[PDB]
């Protein structure tokens, strides 16, 4: 699912990221717009032989198991497949835990590179 901006606004309020572990809202939607372009069945494969899934891009290495990752681990406990969904349940919770794990959002590359130390609420304007 190809989320609209404000309707992933919408969707990611109701599951508790506004402020969530000190980031705005604004925050996480610029994230997904830079990782994914609000797709949810998002997918990029890295060269350490991990894989981004959904639409915050999160990565097997450590969060997600697709059985392809090797020396890899699954801390969300799910399936990699899971975080593709068009219900964002499984990819706000694990986010979730993702940004609780210290170093807070730098875990995310295009967040880090586009949306860190921007306009941010740009992404919720609007709504
Ligand atoms: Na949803």
């Amino acid at each position: 699912k190809v989320f609209g901006r404000c309707e992933l606004a919408a969707a990611m309020k109701r599951h508790g990221l506004d402020n969530y572990r000190g980031y705005s809202l604004g925050n996480w939607v610029c994230a997904a717009k830079f990782e994914s372009n609000f797709n949810t069945q998002a997918t990029n494969r890295n060269t350490d032989g991990s894989t981004d899934y959904g639409i915050l891009q999160i990565n097997s290495r450590w969060w997600c198991n697709d059985g392809r990752t090797p020396g890899s681990r699954n801390l969300c406990n799910i399936p990699c497949s899971a975080l593709l969904s068009s219900d964002i349940t499984a990819s706000v919770n694990c986010a979730k835990k993702i940004v609780s794990d210290g170093n807070g959002m730098n875990a995310w590359v295009a967040w880090r590179n586009r949306c860190k130390g921007t306009d941010v609420q740009a992404w919720i304007r609007g709504c």
